[PDB]
């Protein structure tokens, strides 16, 4: 493949300045918000990095919301895990709750949208 271009290491961000850069690139990416204590958090944690695997075009970014009060505040994420879907500054879906099948089913679906527009 040639989107193997990059590695699927996932990114974690570490503050509002490296969340804005990263929603604003012209790439479809899927940020998870997550934290040590919470349980269904931890049944994602594998899906998510064979997701990063599977979707070699997709960037993958963890925000840990312990560490990242602000951002949970401004975008006003209510339950842990979500995952919020964007592409260049413009958010795109998001998925509450540990539920993988759910958040690869809406990545393909939201990539095939994008590109046959």
């Amino acid at each position: 493949t040639l989107q193997q271009d990059r590695s699927p290491d996932v990114i974690n961000i570490h503050s509002l300045d490296e969340y804005h850069n990263i929603v604003s690139e012209n790439i479809l990416t899927v940020l998870w918000f997550w934290a040590s204590d919470c349980g269904p958090c931890k049944e994602i944690e594998e899906p998510l990095k064979k997701m990063a695997e599977d979707f070699p075009n997709v960037v993958f970014a963890k925000v840990n919301a312990e560490e990242n009060q602000k951002i949970v505040e401004k975008l006003n994420v209510k339950s842990l895990p979500t995952a919020i879907i964007a592409k260049g500054g413009k958010y795109l879906g998001h998925v509450v709750g540990a539920d993988p099948d759910r958040l690869r089913e809406k990545v393909q679906n939201i990539i095939a949208n994008l590109e046959h527009h």
